[PDB]
């Protein structure tokens, strides 16, 4: 069966940029739903055995009776797995993928501009994403817990903009949550997922 | 042409139920913004001169270059604009739909336990309905700022399931919030949406 993974930090680790409370609600209660209706779904089927990763990019495919709690909760499961490594205490701005950045847009300034553009323009709850699409990079947002591994696209950094990752600090603000966002990218986390992109 | 109504009460008038911040946030920036991006869309159109119930009711013959924002924007204003009225610091269970309710439910709590289930269940972003469809009463949820007038179906009482709307005060406990939503209902408003319904 899934399982809930531990921060690989402290619940205060991200203060100031992520407050305490949100991190703890965030994983304690969010996360641990989506892993609770997702095993739900998938118990004693083949599904049960599978990475959630395989279970995501093949989600098209997932039995029509269960792809709905799956696409939520599977979704839901990989999306935070991916966030929470995707975020670090000591984040430094250098690697493969910012190296690949800076030649793509100029400069991480400017990335950064675009991204916070897509992340800003998601209707309602949803993901904003960089991704590897057929080896170029690629800013997309997605729905919900969808996730571009479904449609073929290896995501490598991902920021929550559903309301609860962001309302205890910043209410209304999602662009100054996006802005907090730059200083906790654990982008070592963002290079290991460039890297393993198939 | 479009103009951010003015609450029937103070920020504070639905205190313990609804928090202060979260009705000033919720009116004076989020609807806000859907005014001021709604009058972007609709600056030198047929739509300037027409009623946001209309535009919604009608949603599918909007000019498709500005659908999606009319959408967005149109369906957070309508959306919006009746929530206000239908609060209350004055709540009274009783009146024309109440009776309809009890008849029809066999008691309101029955009708509550449905708004509840199906409010809770709405994943990510929406709102969760009471409305007439054929002269009926049904439960309905929709997606983002999706109004059931665009479907024929007549809303006559809505509640926000948007995060913005109970995170501050409930966080992950959307079911405390919708709990508490039934202690501030404006069933004299819900009464006049349902007599007009045509
Ligand atoms: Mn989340
Ligand atoms: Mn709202």
């Amino acid at each position: 069966a899934f399982e809930l993974p531990n921060l690989p930090y402290g619940f205060r680790a991200l203060e100031p940029h992520i407050d305490q409370q949100t991190m703890e609600i965030h994983h304690d209660k969010h996360h641990n739903t989506y892993v609770t209706k997702l095993n739900a779904a998938v118990e004693g089927t083949d599904l049960e055995s599978k990475s959630i990763e395989e279970i995501v990019a093949n989600l098209d495919s997932v039995p029509e009776n269960i792809q709905t709690a799956v696409r939520f909760n599977g979704g839901g499961h990989l999306n935070h797995s991916l966030f929470w490594e995707l975020l670090t205490p000591n984040s430094e701005e250098k690697g493969t993928v910012v190296d690949k950045i800076k030649e793509q847009w100029g400069s991480l300034d400017a990335f950064k501009e675009e991204f916070a553009n897509q992340a800003a323009a998601r209707f309602g709850s949803g993901w904003a994403w960089l991704v590897v699409n057929d080896g170029k990079l690629e800013i997309v947002t997605t729905p919900n817990q969808d996730n571009p591994l479904t449609e073929g696209k290896t995501p490598i950094l991902g920021l929550d903009v559903w309301e609860h990752a962001y309302y205890l600090k910043y209410q209304n603000k999602r662009p100054d949550y996006i802005s907090a966002f730059w200083n906790v990218v654990n982008w070592e986390k963002v290079d290991e997922l460039y890297n393993a992109a198939k």
